[PDB]
């Protein structure tokens, strides 16, 4: 668009802590939710994915957005 | 290209409106300040998905985090 704020970035580091705190492997999450290898790699690189992917992860994990994503400074 | 096994939840932006209410901000002020397009802003009012880039811009302007503006709720 023409957004006047471009100084922050997504981080999925809370998702990985959640998995480690519940003794879940990342491959287990990918296969359970049905996320593509390509989209899953975006998570590992903190690249944007669709809210539909994030909703599916929230659904499987019984959690909410703030449990898996954080806005941090670039 | 995405065949997700879970499709039962939807985004809600109702926390965003609460935040504006708590800060005495109008929805129109938010849109102009952040520079969100009219069509994209309309998607917020309908709880339709928008890019994380738009939501990061809103977080930045409001000095808040994703959980302050979106919630995952049953369809």
């Amino acid at each position: 668009e023409n957004l006047y704020f471009q100084g922050m970035r997504v981080s999925y580091n809370k998702l990985w802590k959640l998995l480690i705190d519940r003794d879940m492997k990342k491959g287990e999450l990918r296969e359970a939710v049905g996320v593509s290898k390509s989209t899953f790699a975006k998570l590992g690189k903190n690249e944007n994915v669709s809210l539909t992917v994030l909703l599916a992860i929230c659904e499987y994990l019984n959690c909410d957005f703030g449990d898996i994503i954080e806005a941090l400074p670039e």
